[PDB]
């Protein structure tokens, strides 16, 4: 096991293979120096085999496709994709999934529309890896296959799923111009436009600076585009996901509120500022508490400048435009109040709450009585009560979380109406979810975007996993089961009766419950669960082990933020403004009033993830998984232990032995056969369609070992599939 300097290895530990060379060996010594830079020293007696091997020759600067590896390790993953980051290539197959890892940076010419019309003339395996490549191949298949497309993008927060989907859409956006035979009404539409136009106003509504991303995407976004036989895009439709809207009235230090308060109060003109009251971020206290009010990565002004211009195009009118910066100017005054206490709660500084009076179309003195009393009518009088001074400040942020919701889903709705269109065809669906995240202190919202998460992960190991060796065995193939991380039983312990969620959702329905009560239910209930963690010393917490990590959540403001009330006294408030927008919001919303069941946001959000998951069930899926390559935000530093774990963690080891030794491509025996019968003209064909398939299979793979025949349907690797396409196109 003796090797020379200069030698390339792979030395083994830290549960790890590491790439390396021989630095030195003299006097019985022997330096391993590892190409992320660790120095492990030796005595040269104790290296045996196995824990140093010698390193493949070149074979060279990293492989397009791991399927293609022979050493199918952790560290030969990582090593793989660590020689490509750092010739700038963050782009890697397994198969047809694809890995990427944020570069953190530009790099020339990736994105460029150069590149763009490069990818849209060739086949997937024809040139380098990229996303262009999987939203090509996708597009494809709504002529190569007979059902709708999904791209399912997976990542912690900043690892680029956002990024990754605005490139899908602007790759999809340019190859419908390049469609045949483009009508005038299908030229003049400018769909293609809106469509792309809706992300810097859903950004700017939904997005926010968090510790992991400067640009958190603080919703889940599907988005469905309809493509017409022809190959244009017909329209589309976009379906949002449990906005933070908690964001709004608080924000953990350092973090900011959404982009748009900071962008309207940076880009409007001194004439309209000067109008709605409004002065620079660090007045208002819903944008002041956290500590940050800039970040150097973005530019407010010209965020402004970008939103108002993608509005133009979304066909609101000058007149709507300004009627969501009054509304937004209106729910900043409105965090400016403060209570003190005499009675019952009183108004203390008078101003803030006549300007967000003002702004709301509301009666001061009916504004003021609102957040400071409760009202009852009893046969027939009313019964007016006092409010102390935490039900006050409840009320307010009550008033403007519901305020920026519904502004919110007004927004949505008109980006919907913008790009409605038939749907006459096929679609293509894109998921951009809210990503992984464990911060210092987590409350429900981690809870339910971590939630979201482990379902995503549920499917990614269904579809790649579970369903894939099922089919295998249900068709008869010769196949030894490769066996995978399965967060199934995480996923029961959340969902199943007497779970998590259960637990929540019942403790939500009784007034008398607690956090604290709640939390002794989940430790009693669940302390013996796999999956959960009681703390040792963190009294106010619960953990669940989610497959990408241990996440402690901190109790408090669980019920309160599950139950999600919105006192009847408010919404009968919102009903008198005199500004018809604010009126419009309100006219038919439901009553949410404290009970004394209805739905709660865990009940609703469970919900609308399974009606997720069955859309996307119908569809057939493109699986990219996003690596962050470091938690600093920086390029061209590869943290080889942030790298590794979330290989392990996803899952991605077994990916490439499943994607190398299965058959993701299958086919009906007639279909396999009527789909490439021109590339069997020049073979002796027998009578039965199975040694139809077998000659054209043997031809094309003589090693009989890419493809196999099941009961019903010939099952061929991803490579030779691109093989048999590329030949019959040329044919
Ligand atoms: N492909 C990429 N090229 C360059 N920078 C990128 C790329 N993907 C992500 N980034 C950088 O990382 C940041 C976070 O990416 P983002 O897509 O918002 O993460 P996620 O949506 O997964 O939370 C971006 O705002 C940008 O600075
Ligand atoms: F912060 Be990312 F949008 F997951
Ligand atoms: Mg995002």
């Amino acid at each position: 096991n003796f090797f020379t300097e200069g030698t390339r290895v792979w030395l083994r530990e830290n549960g790890q293979h590491f790439p390396s060379t021989v630095n030195s060996c003299a006097e019985g010594i022997v330096v391993f120096r590892t190409d992320y830079g660790q120095v492990f020293t030796y005595k040269q007696s104790t290296i045996t085999h196995q824990k140093v091997t010698a390193m493949h020759p070149t074979n060279e600067e990293g492989v397009d496709d791991m399927a293609s590896l022979t050493e199918l390790h952790g560290g030969s993953i990582m090593y793989n994709l660590f020689q490509r980051y750092k010739r700038n290539q963050i782009y890697t197959y397994i198969g047809s999934i694809l890995a990427s890892v944020n570069p953190y940076q530009p790099i020339a010419g990736l994105y460029e529309p150069a590149t763009m019309e490069q990818y849209s003339r060739r086949h997937l395996g024809e040139l380098p890896p990229h996303i262009f490549a999987i939203a090509n191949e996708c597009y494809r298949c709504l002529w190569k296959r007979h059902d709708n497309q999904c791209i399912l993008i997976s990542g912690e927060s900043g690892a680029g799923k956002t990024e990754s989907t605005k490139l899908i859409l602007k790759f999809l956006s340019v190859i419908s111009q390049q469609s045949l035979e483009l009508s005038l009404k299908e030229k003049t539409s400018c769909v293609e436009r809106a469509i792309l136009e809706s992300s810097p106003i859903m950004e700017a509504f939904g997005n926010a600076k968090t510790v992991y991303n400067n640009n958190s995407s603080r919703f889940g976004k599907f988005v469905q585009l309809n493509i017409c036989q022809k190959g244009n895009i017909q329209g589309g439709r976009i379906v949002d996901y449990l906005l933070e809207k908690n964001r709004v009235v608080r924000q953990n230090p350092g973090e900011r509120n959404y982009h748009i308060f900071y962008a309207l109060l940076a880009g409007l003109e001194h004439e309209e500022r000067e109008e709605f009251y409004l002065s620079t971020p660090e007045n208002y206290h819903y944008l002041n508490q956290s500590g940050c009010v800039e970040d150097k990565t973005i530019s407010d002004q010209e965020s402004f400048r970008e939103v108002i211009t993608a509005m133009d195009v979304m066909q609101f009118s000058k007149e709507e435009v300004r009627e969501v910066s009054r509304l937004l100017a209106g729910i900043l005054h409105l965090g400016n109040i403060e209570f003190i206490t005499a009675g019952g709660a009183q108004v203390s500084f008078k101003t803030a709450l006549g300007r967000s009076a003002e702004l709301l179309g509301l009666d001061p003195t009916q504004l003021t009585d609102a957040l400071t009393q409760r009202s009852m009518f009893l046969r027939g009088e009313e019964i007016l009560t006092p409010l102390n001074v935490q039900q006050a400040v409840d009320s307010r942020d009550s008033l403007a979380m519901a305020l920026y919701a519904c502004c919110f889903e007004w927004v949505i709705k008109k980006i919907n109406s913008r790009i409605k269109g038939n749907e006459d065809f096929k679609s293509i669906g894109i998921l951009d979810i809210f990503g992984f995240e464990n911060f210092e202190v987590n409350h429900f919202e981690q809870f339910n975007i971590n939630y979201a998460n482990e379902k995503l992960q549920e499917y990614f190991n269904k579809h790649i996993f579970s369903l894939e060796q099922l089919e295998y065995s249900r068709e008869g193939l010769v196949w030894e089961d490769i066996d995978w991380i399965d967060n199934g039983e995480c996923l029961d312990l959340i969902e199943k009766k007497l779970g998590l969620l259960a637990l929540i959702n019942e403790e939500s329905h009784f007034p008398q419950a607690t956090d604290s009560t709640l939390l002794e239910k989940l430790h009693s209930q669940h302390a013996n669960n796999h999956f959960y963690v009681k703390p040792r010393v963190a009294v106010n917490n619960f953990g669940v082990k989610h497959y990408a990590g241990e996440v402690q959540y901190d109790v408090r403001g669980i019920l309160e933020k599950n139950r999600d009330t919105f006192r009847d006294d408010l919404l009968n408030l919102l009903r008198e403004s005199r500004f018809d927008f604010i009126y419009d919001l309100f006219e038919h919303v439901s009553s949410r009033n404290n009970q004394d069941r209805r739905p709660t946001v865990s009940s609703q959000f469970k919900d609308s993830l399974h009606s997720l998951m069955a859309t996307l069930s119908s569809s057939n899926p493109f699986f990219v998984r996003c690596i962050k390559p470091n938690m600093q935000k920086m390029p061209d530093q590869f943290d080889q232990a942030v790298v590794l774990n979330q290989l392990r963690y996803s899952g991605m080891l077994e990916t490439v032995r499943i994607r190398k030794a299965g058959y993701a491509v299958r086919r009906p025996f007639q279909d396999f056969y009527k789909r490439y019968k021109v590339l069997m003209r020049n073979l002796a064909l027998p009578e039965d369609v199975r040694g139809k398939c077998t000659s054209l299979l043997q031809l094309y793979d003589a090693s009989n070992s890419e493809w196999q025949l099941g009961k019903t349907k010939v099952f061929l690797r991803e490579s030779l599939e691109q093989k048999l396409e590329k030949r019959r196109e040329e044919e």
